[PDB]
C-alpha cells in the first residue's frame, strides 16, 4: 500500500492490471496474474501482490476434461513478487462476457479466458458467475458485441499422463510441486464415469453438450475461425 | 492500505512499537515495530513488523552482558495477522536513554543499542538509529527529558547455563534452535572466547576495561538511586 505505479522495462503496471510473471518452473510459460497490491520495502526494492491463475497443465482434473484454447483458472493463491519478476502484460477475460463480444481495448499482450475457479484443495472446478467479486476492490469496461460466437474446446494437454492401470474409481491425484514460489510443475489427470447432463460442456465423454461449444472432432464445416482464440462465428 | 488498526480497543499505527504473540512462548511476546498495514481480499488485516530479539534468543559469547530489558534489531521483517498484537510497548535507543528519558506516556520499556547479525552472529552498535525506522517517521524528532549522571547495570546472560561442559575458547560459533518458524528462535546458544583488554561498549564481563556509565555484576557501588525496572542508577 505504498505505490500507485511501477515501471519495468519501460512499461507501467497498476493495481488491477493483468500481467505475466516469471515462472521458476518454466521460464517460457509465465504465470498469468492480476496485481492486487504494490509497495516498497525498507531496502528500496519494489514489490507487488498478484492473484495467481493456473494454466490447464497446472491443474489436477479428469482426463476427459476439455479446455478453451487460452484458458486459465483462478486460484486462492495471492503471492508476493519482486516487481522485477514482471515479464510483460496480458489480459484475462471472463468467459460469459467473451461469449457476447470482444473487449473494447488494445490488448498489450496475449488474451486469456476464464470460466472457472479452481479448488486446489479438493481439485474441483467451479464456474465463476460473479467476476466482479474476483477483482481488487478498487477496480470493481465496454464490449464489442459479436453475433453468435462459439468456442472450440480441446483435450487435456496432460492427458498422456493417465496411469496405465487407471480406473474410474481412482483417488484424485496430487499435483507435482517444483519451486515453492511457483505454480505446480505439472498437474495430473484421473478417470471417472461418463455423464448424461453436461450444462457447461466440461467433458468430452458426456452425452450432452451446450450449443456454443464445439467438442474435438465435431468438426463444423461453415463459419469463420479465429485460429488464435479458437472462436468461430456464423 | 490501512491508516490504523484497532486491536482490543487499542490503535496501532506504522512506526509503532508493539508486542506480538510468540508461538514459542505465550508470555514472552515478540518485540516489533509496525512498518506497514493492509487488508487482504478476504478482509483480514495484516501488518509487517521488524523483529527485535531478546538476549535468550540470540547466539553470543557466554560472558556477554545485557541491560535490563535489552533488545537487539534483526533483519526479520515478518507479516502478521493484526490479531497477533497483544499490546503496545516502546523501544528506546541506548545513546538517547543514556542522556535522558523519553518525553511521553504505552507499555513495557525496552532499550536497544546493538543490531544482531543472524548469519555471522555479530553484534554491531547502532549509530544511525533513524536508518532502522520506517521511512515515514525516519526524520521525526522526539522529545527527551535530560537526566544527569545516569549509569546502567548490566546483567549476565540468561542462557549462560547452556554452555556445553567441554567448551573451549576456540569452538565454532553454535547455531540457535528454532521452534516455530513463524516465531523467533526458541532459544539461542552460548560459546567461549578469549577475553580482551579494551572494551568500549562494556560488552563482556571478562574485559579489563569498562566505560564509566556501565556497572558490571559484583561491582556494586555503595551510593546512589537505583531504578529497579530499568537497572538505571543516578547520582
Ligand atoms: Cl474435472
Ligand atoms: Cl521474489
Ligand atoms: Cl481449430
Ligand atoms: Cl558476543
Ligand atoms: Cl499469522
Amino acid at each position: 500500500p505504498h505505490m500507485d505505479e511501477v515501471i519495468v522495462n519501460n512499461i507501467s503496471y497498476h493495481v488491477g492490471d493483468w500481467a505475466l510473471l516469471r515462472n521458476q518452473n518454466d521460464p517460457q510459460k509465465p504465470i498469468v496474474g492480476q496485481i492486487f497490491r504494490l509497495w516498497k520495502t525498507p531496502d528500496g526494492k519494489q514489490w507487488l501482490n498478484a492473484c495467481w491463475y493456473y494454466r490447464p497443465e497446472q491443474t489436477v482434473h479428469r482426463v476427459d476434461r476439455l479446455f478453451y484454447k487460452n484458458e486459465v483458472m483462478k486460484t486462492g493463491q495471492y503471492r508476493d513478487h519482486l516487481v522485477s519478476n514482471l515479464v510483460g502484460k496480458c489480459y484475462v477475460i471472463h468467459f460469459t462476457r467473451y461469449q457476447r463480444g470482444n473487449p473494447d481495448m488494445k490488448l498489450e499482450g496475449p488474451l486469456f479466458v476464464c470460466e472457472f475457479r479452481y479448488n486446489e484443495s479438493d481439485k474441483i472446478f467451479n464456474k465463476i458467475r460473479t467476476w466482479k467479486a474476483c477483482l481488487p476492490e478498487e477496480i470493481r469496461e465496454a464490449t464489442i458485441p459479436v453475433n453468435g460466437r462459439k468456442f472450440f474446446k480441446y483435450p487435456s494437454p496432460i492427458r498422456h499422463l493417465l496411469p496405465a492401470n487407471a480406473t474410474p474409481h481412482d483417488r484424485v491425484p496430487e499435483p507435482t510441486m517444483g519451486s515453492p514460489d511457483a505454480p505446480p510443475l505439472v498437474g495430473a489427470v484421473y478417470m471417472r464415469p461418463k455423464m448424461q447432463r453436461d450444462d457447461l460442456g466440461e467433458y468430452a465423454t458426456s452425452d450432452d453438450c451446450p450449443r456454443y461449444i464445439i467438442r474435438p472432432n465435431d468438426s463444423p464445416e461453415e463459419g469463420q475461425v479465429d485460429i488464435e482464440t479458437g472462436t468461430i462465428t456464423t
